């Protein structure tokens, strides 16, 4: 006859699938807390130490299932935490529910503890924001707010009066709409847009094809489209592993979280196919200015010549438009375009294990990751901190279409390393999870390592410590007048903080150390989580946006500079190998 | 001729009398670090592990010391993580200035990298809340964003894209307005209200005294008028000290963080004087339902009448109208009233001493703080987080008008220790400065132990280890149908993470382990922070809100239980007392 | 060489084909203003003498065209002045550019003349909010706010400082994207879950077919579907006209802004096929309580489930998924339902013909509204304002797939009569236009019949003046305690005011006045626009919602007493036409 509205809301979640969800409890949110503590069974709630880390796990849990991420704060305090990992998901497009703690209806606008406005807070970041009312409703609105996140791809925020959930309502009116749920049958392509843009593509002496995560589901076109028409393929950073890196004529992604190759080539490039792809650089770095032909493929109508001026925009999807061209195409010869392009990956390649190869001295991040590498199953997630890791990560992880990589992609909050790996391990208990970090954003969630014990998931954590916030350190370099400033630090022990949270650890600071030390965690982490803080040199890595290798563009001082620092004496600039088979810049 | 708008917003700075700000850098303000490096003599940057320590140690400064707080983020996620410190200052009403980094003029609005519209992120917290668009007003609108901070006693927050701080400006046109910075002279108080305002607290045959901080200036007036009239006083948690906690008619406070005479006798009382006291819980728990008169004086107009129907509420200073009471007032003989409030207040404090006494056994919060106490210098500043250390540190810390303490007051974010222990050093270099702090509240703000080693803060940090969110657990015991959930936790060794941050600790967790420890840690912080990771027990402490003592208002079966669950055997109710001296209820 | 600024930015709004613009000019938009001077025979300005009317003819344009529409405001009042046409356009879900002045960048945050921050103003209205602040990136910005509010069928705003339009910008730069513009990809139906949809609505006694304007183009199927299956049709008020009014077994809409059959048959139907849908009385009005099964086709994911549980779902185009239903079904024999709603359609038109039809006498609004379907072309626009004239356009106007009507459906803005007709005249200058308005939403925006004068505008304007708001009257009657209040208000002669605006005008208050009086109106506005002002009884109209017809459910007093005052004497409960044929109610 009746039922407690908040028993009804566990119920809406349970009907959308929602497997787990994250926050701290408060006296504003326990109402939620008595209605969760009666579902242990069905719906799994994570306690984690710091609000923060519940959002940026639930976005991670979006990010990597496509299912709707799940997290909640107290009120005030509890949910101002959130609001990194918020952003992020708004940021990633990603569908997030959070719930606010609030203060009772009978209390609210009195001035009491704790007890605020709170729906002006999370105004910005929300998709849908609203503040509820009534104990009827609720499950509505919850429901309401799970379909709009899905929807719309990103975050909706509910306010709860702390009484509503504790308040009876009739057991048979409420409803969720989960049952009402589809992804929608998609038209094809026209076949009249896709031979014009087939037409321009091939037409073309210094094609490129440029994807990014839009054709997440097209790595077997994009592949066999490059090899068949010879069609070098580059992309942006978190499309790295679409294609596996072992692809003889993937270039890697450009500007700064970038590769050598395919920097040079877009610079070179007469026509590009842009799919599935919202490259935030592109307009900053002119990355496209020398370019004739600009063809597109997107799914969405707000990107269609969003980021440069477009020949031919496809609005479709990025797989059924590469299968069509690939269905109307076939085998071209070798061009000069083409070989100069392998042998300039090849050289790249040689570059990058000659770093990873040093067996014995001064440890650095690329050995590290070499050894990262040495361990790592075929299928394993990476969650991803942000800073020279992504940079390192992008160039030295060997990704295949059977790994996941995730880290926070556009709003890059620090930090997500620690919750990405909670949440991938919580969706994916048999697969191995790496948490590959800097020291900097593993110290801002690092009481979260806690919550990895907590729940016995056994991800591996990598901390990359050299004392810096190095990214930054780099752009101080370039761009200011006076001395470094906010960007060497001191010492942290994460083997002592793994200790204290009792987790097992290791720290080195010799290449030597690293097989053993990584074999070790390997095993551990069949059970339990493991950390290895990697005490790592201040060597900047080569920066792909200030190459220093080409005669005509650079003088010889800058080149012998540039050479020295970054261990690149055996690297050749890409007219090289233009040069070599025939053709000019 | 010229200078960089950026040397001029640190010049403002310094024109300001701002000693030290709190930040992390970034791409997006590398150009105020650059002008910041230049400037190390006159202002002293200090480089937090999360920017929320940063906000939350910049609203401590303006709480200690009635200065602005100076605290800056990058843009995106670095200024998001200010929040929690941001919405203290705002609900704790001090003056801070938050700087936000922003991409520059000509890449905002390209949906670049960490780029987006940040202004209606900080329009719920902040008083004043800009982004600026010109270099050479810039150094104004940072004046004006201080000057309104302070005039407004709140949070000016000022988005910054990071070219303008690196344009030249005529060096002649900028200027800061602290040279026209006043307090305001006040009128007295009109002889009349006052006179009608002492002949109600007079005739009163129960009255008390509740004062606020806004008192704070007043300690010598409230004890003389208490003295003198025999009317005992009470007072919000945070005016704890203002008055020393060893006056024998100190009631302490009321509610939760509480003390049982406080709550009793202001059930009893027929007068109230409510003096610079904004007290939440004054509507929703129905404080003052049986006062017959309720006498007010504010300094603010917003307050007048706010909390409770108010007789006479005079707009003015609390301590010019108390020293006005004063002056036309005199000796009263002892009532019974006084008398059985005396007597209360010697058996409350009894039963405190008796748990502190304790000199062997399971350790308990009370000894604790009885350590905490027997090392104490007779000025220090206590740093207190958020839960069960907040109604512990009331009842047990033993402080006069010399010491200071602050927390999160009314927004009540956990993680406030720390920072407000580094930001009390660096404002107090020769003061000992304690943080007292949860478990769940030091693991949020950990990282930032790191801070006190790298900048020589010889903080004392005890941390109350008792692996529970204990303050909520006991709202989910009181409330809460089904088991409870999110509050019992893992251990965490914080003598561990303090080794990793490279600081000195000690792990107790028996009573006679204490005055040892206790002694190596006052040591040690001569120079040095030191942390004392206390394991205490999980009891409940006395809920000053629920006693059971009283014959006349609860069964014989809840008393017993209640004296025994809170060792209260000894305990009297305040009608025991009341009877002694001839009074009824 | 170079172009300046704010020439690149109409020409952005020429390439994507906007036609004409609204606003009034200001200090803070005079750079802009210049532009467009320059602009004159290419694009088309358009001075209102309010900027809500500016915004609500914007609004308009899009709604009637699909065409993006275009207003602006100069900073501080004529951008707020937008708010109630823009807060139309977010609820009826239209793309509308929005640009506002400001203060230019060498001015903003000093607190000068009309100078604020103005982007906190538009954040809660719009999809895309943005204060420009570079020149060269202005044209991109203008693109991208205009390619966002089509993407996402809603509003977008930016704020211009003045001085940007007047900068010189590289002339090659600049780009628009309109080249790459398309509409968003119709998901199409799944051919099992339409046969299942089918046999459901198939097995149904009492089916009905309930669409909103999301069916729009597929009036042909909605109706040749009903004709075959023999099931009655249903709409929102907005979907009048999508299938012919004339239609035998069309029963209107439900609610209040309703016919009696609608309402009556949506209470017994035990099948409801819901499509392109929102209506949003669902839930508050329990319209679908007793429906045993729903079923729903909608393309916005959003929308699945939203109204009521559905039984089944269909994520896709509304004509392709009716005329995939009418592909598989033959002709259906006559049913007891289908005759009970035929002939109670038939007792309902009796009704209002009855109403239409009166010769002489004190003027109703029905006899108005019959004199406006005898002077109305085949393809006549209809722009309604808010109030009783929604009630009775919707019972008396006969529409058909040749007409448009539009009004303010959702926020239901007074007011929006007039630059409704001025947008469709705009629009559609060999069109039929009329502006039907009561007297207190004429009154709102009536200034601008200068407008329509001024642009020589042949809006037919009736305004139906009761001296009241008669919408809420009828309310007040039905919820108040008390007397009347704000309801009942002071004549005001729109005949002399439009002989102030220098319109013709007449004045009619007898229903023999009519004829002749709109045939002269009919020819004046082959020209020049005219307007009638119908002086009307307060006679309430018969509410579909409140009907006391059928004596098993009301007393025979209330049923006289309703008779009575709406001359319903001879209509007759649906119960009876279920009797005739069989079925009890
Ligand atoms: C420290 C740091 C530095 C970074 N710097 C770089 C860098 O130097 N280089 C770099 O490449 N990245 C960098 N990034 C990542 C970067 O900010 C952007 O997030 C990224 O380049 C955008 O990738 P995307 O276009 O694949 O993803 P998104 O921005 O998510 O875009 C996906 C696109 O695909 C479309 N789409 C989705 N589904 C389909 C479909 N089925 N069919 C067709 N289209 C579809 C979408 O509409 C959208 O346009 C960095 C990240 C970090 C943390
Ligand atoms: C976990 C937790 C629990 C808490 N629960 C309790 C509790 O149970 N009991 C309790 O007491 N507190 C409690 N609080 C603290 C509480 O929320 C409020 O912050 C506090 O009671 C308000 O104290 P106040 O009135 O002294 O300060 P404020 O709210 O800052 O008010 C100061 C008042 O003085 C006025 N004023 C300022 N200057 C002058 C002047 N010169 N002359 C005259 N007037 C002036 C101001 O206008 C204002 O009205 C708790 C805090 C925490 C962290
Ligand atoms: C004074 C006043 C009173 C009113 N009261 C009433 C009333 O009593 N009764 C009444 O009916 N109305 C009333 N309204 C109008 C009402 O508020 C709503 O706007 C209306 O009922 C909703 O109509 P709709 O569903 O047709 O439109 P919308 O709310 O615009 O919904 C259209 C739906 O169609 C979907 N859609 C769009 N394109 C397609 C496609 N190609 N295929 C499939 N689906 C598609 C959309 O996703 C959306 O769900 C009143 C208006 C006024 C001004
Ligand atoms: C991208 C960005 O804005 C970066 S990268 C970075 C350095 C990360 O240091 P870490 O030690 O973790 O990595 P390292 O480079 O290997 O030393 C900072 C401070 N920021 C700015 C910043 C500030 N604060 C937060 C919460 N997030 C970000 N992204
Ligand atoms: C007051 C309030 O809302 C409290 S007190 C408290 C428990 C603190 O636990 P700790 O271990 O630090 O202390 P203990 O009680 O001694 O065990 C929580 C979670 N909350 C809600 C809450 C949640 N999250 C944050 C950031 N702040 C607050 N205040
Ligand atoms: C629906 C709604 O919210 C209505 S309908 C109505 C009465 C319309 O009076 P009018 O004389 O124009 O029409 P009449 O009924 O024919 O007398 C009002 C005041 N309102 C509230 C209202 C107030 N103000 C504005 C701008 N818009 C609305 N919708
Ligand atoms: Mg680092
Ligand atoms: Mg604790
Ligand atoms: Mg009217
Ligand atoms: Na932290
Ligand atoms: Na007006």
């Amino acid at each position: 006859t009746n039922i407690l509205a908040g028993a009804a809301v566990i119920k809406v979640l349970e009907a959308w699938g929602v497997d787990h969800l994250y926050g701290i409890p408060g006296g504003s949110i326990n109402s939620i807390m008595d209605a969760l503590s009666a579902e242990r069974d069905r719906i799994h709630y994570i306690q984690v130490r710091h609000e923060e880390v519940g959002a940026m796990a639930a976005a991670a849990d979006a990010k990597l299932t496509g299912k709707i991420g799940v997290c909640f704060g107290s009120a005030g305090p509890g949910g101002t935490h959130l609001m990194n990992g918020l952003y992020d998901a708004r940021e990633d497009h990603v569908p997030v529910l959070a719930l606010i703690g609030q203060f009772g209806t009978t209390g609210m606008n009195m001035d009491t503890f704790q007890e605020m406005n709170e729906n002006p807070i999370y105004a910005d970041v929300a998709d849908y924001n609203v503040t509820a009312v009534n104990a009827a409703t609720l499950p509505h609105v919850i429901d309401e707010a799970i379909r709009r996140a899905y929807a719309h791809q990103g975050v909706a925020v509910v306010q709860i009066p702390v009484d509503l959930p504790w308040q009876q309502i009739p057991a048979e009116d409420w409803y969720a709409s989960a049952n009402s749920y589809q992804t929608p049958l998609l038209p094809e392509p026209d076949v009249q847009a896709v031979t014009r843009l087939t037409q321009t593509l091939l037409a073309a002496e210094r094609p490129l094809i440029y994807y990014g995560i839009g054709a997440r589901k097209a790595g077997k076109e994009l592949e066999q489209l490059s090899k068949t028409l010879k069609i070098p393929l580059m992309s942006t950073y978190p499309a790295k592993g679409i294609v596996a890196d072992r692809y003889p004529a993937y270039l890697g992604s450009a500007n700064r979280v970038a590769q050598k190759p395919a920097n040079e080539a877009l610079a070179q490039a007469d026509v590009v196919l842009f799919v599935g792809n919202n490259y935030p650089f592109a307009e900053v770095s002119k990355a496209f200015k020398n370019t004739r032909y600009f063809l597109q493929i997107d799914i969405d109508p707000a990107k269609l010549g969003k980021r440069h001026k477009t020949d031919i925009a496809v609005l479709a999807d990025a797989q059924k438009t590469l299968a069509a061209i690939l269905a109307q195409v076939s085998e071209r010869e070798s061009t000069p375009w083409w070989q100069a392009n392998l042998a300039n990956v090849k050289n790249w390649r040689a570059y990058l294990a000659s770093l990873e190869d040093k067996q014995e001295g001064p440890l650095q991040a690329y050995q590290v990751l070499r050894a990262v590498n040495k361990i790592a199953e075929p299928d394993a997630i990476y969650s991803i901190d942000v800073g020279d890791i992504n940079l390192n990560a992008n160039r030295h992880l060997k990704l295949t279409p059977s790994n996941r990589h995730i880290t926070s992609n556009l709003f890059a909050t620090m930090g997500v390393g620690i919750p990405g790996a909670i949440a991938a391990k919580l969706n994916y208990p048999e697969r191995q999870v790496f948490n590959l970090a800097g020291d900097g954003g593993a110290s801002m969630t690092m009481q979260d390592l806690a919550t990895q014990v907590q729940y016995h998931l056994p991800v591996i954590n990598v901390v990359f410590t050299n004392c810096q916030y190095g990214w930054i350190k780099d752009e101080q370099e370039d761009t200011n007048q006076n001395d470094f400033i906010g960007v060497e630090f001191n010492d942290i022990d994460f083997s002592k903080i793994a200790d204290g949270v009792h987790m097992q650890a290791f720290r080195v600071n010799k290449i030597e150390q690293l097989p053993d030390v990584f074999e070790q965690a390997k095993a551990i982490a069949q059970h339990e989580p493991v950390l290895i803080d990697a005490v790592i040199t201040g060597d900047r890595p080569l920066p792909a946006e200030k190459l220093r290798l080409d005669s005509a563009m650079s003088s010889a001082a800058d080149i012998e500079a540039f050479k020295q620092r970054y261990e690149a004496q055996d690297l050749q600039p890409l007219s090289t190998y233009l040069k070599q088979f025939g053709l000019d810049d």
